[PDB]
């Protein structure tokens, strides 16, 4: 009952792109079609949580990565590429970690949690989201506890720091709601992030979390040249999923990627819609019977060549 089909992660590459890559994790792979979908037409993989600071350190300096190990040694197995993170988040924090209030202390604990983290897959990895959801809708940053505790150089240090457990991997700043260019969070994180990379920060890439309501992939066409404009190595589109699924939306977002020398790629927030966390607006590119729909072949026919 499998239809045929065509891998949108070969046809980005024919296009000069890295991957076209996809969410998931030890259930997911275990479950309906979806390891086999991930093989056929998705070139790298990233873990929905099992590398979170809850998965990986739920007690300071007591590592767990067993489902982070899983992926990965998936990944390998399968010939896939593999991305990292969320190393510094305010969500799925530990509560010992919201417990600190010494700015030492936590910057040697989110060191800690970077470099362990990286070190055990080094050479591995393409790309860590190093520090996400850093910003406020209004442009500020982001009131968690690394800025309350550390201030303004957490994120510096945690730069610093990941480029240094693995030089070979791409740091990436993530956020989401950076789709339009005329939201005030997309032009705050492009100052933002020149002036780091003026002060020396290694930021590689921008990743946009790019989760769409109907009709809002035509503005991804414009908001990813001005996060290029910061000048970071590589931009990439995040967890991407789209509400109803149009084909249109999904054309623009990934003609989008193809309009930016700087975009390596883009990445759908798992693989079938009854496992999306906005199941209801059936916004992934897959259905429930695990066959591709009309969004997905209507990539496909945007990217040959």
């Amino acid at each position: 009952m499998a239809e045929a089909a065509q891998s949108v992660d070969q046809l980005i590459k024919a296009r000069g792109k890295v991957y076209f890559g996809v969410a998931t994790d030890q259930n997911r792979l275990t479950t309906g079609k979806n390891a086999a979908i991930i093989q056929a037409d998705f070139g790298m993989v990233w873990p929905e949580n099992s590398m979170q600071w809850d998965a990986t350190e739920p007690s300071q300096g007591n590592f767990n990565f067993a489902g982070a190990d899983y992926l990965v040694n998936w990944a390998q197995q399968n010939g896939k590429l593999i991305g990292g993170g969320m190393l510094v988040w305010h969500s799925q924090l530990p509560s010992w970690v919201s417990s600190i209030t010494d700015k030492n202390t936590l910057t040697n604990v989110m060191k800690n949690h970077i470099t362990t983290l990286m070190t055990r897959y080094k050479g591995k990895i393409r790309a860590w989201d190093v520090v996400g959801e850093a910003f406020n809708e209004d442009g500020s940053l982001r009131q968690t506890v690394f800025l309350n505790v550390i201030g303004e150089d957490y994120i510096p240090i945690a730069f610093q720091t990941a480029r240094a457990a693995d030089p070979n991997a791409k740091l990436y700043i993530m956020d989401y709601n950076l789709d339009s260019a005329s939201y005030p969070k997309t032009q705050a994180i492009v100052n933002r992030v020149k002036q780091w990379r003026a002060a020396g920060v290694p930021i590689d890439g921008i990743g946009s979390q790019t989760h769409l309501s109907a009709g809002q992939g035509a503005g991804v066409l414009q908001a990813l040249p001005l996060l290029a404009s910061a000048g970071t190595p590589e931009v990439s589109i995040l967890m991407l999923d789209v509400a109803g699924a149009s084909p249109t939306d999904y054309v623009n977002v990934v003609n989008a990627c193809l309009n930016v020398q700087s975009c390596v790629g883009i990445t759908v927030f798992g693989v079938a819609d009854p496992d999306s966390w906005r199941a209801s607006t059936t916004p992934l590119l897959f259905d429930g019977n695990f066959n591709p729909k009309p969004a997905y072949n209507a990539i496909v026919q945007d990217l040959q060549q």
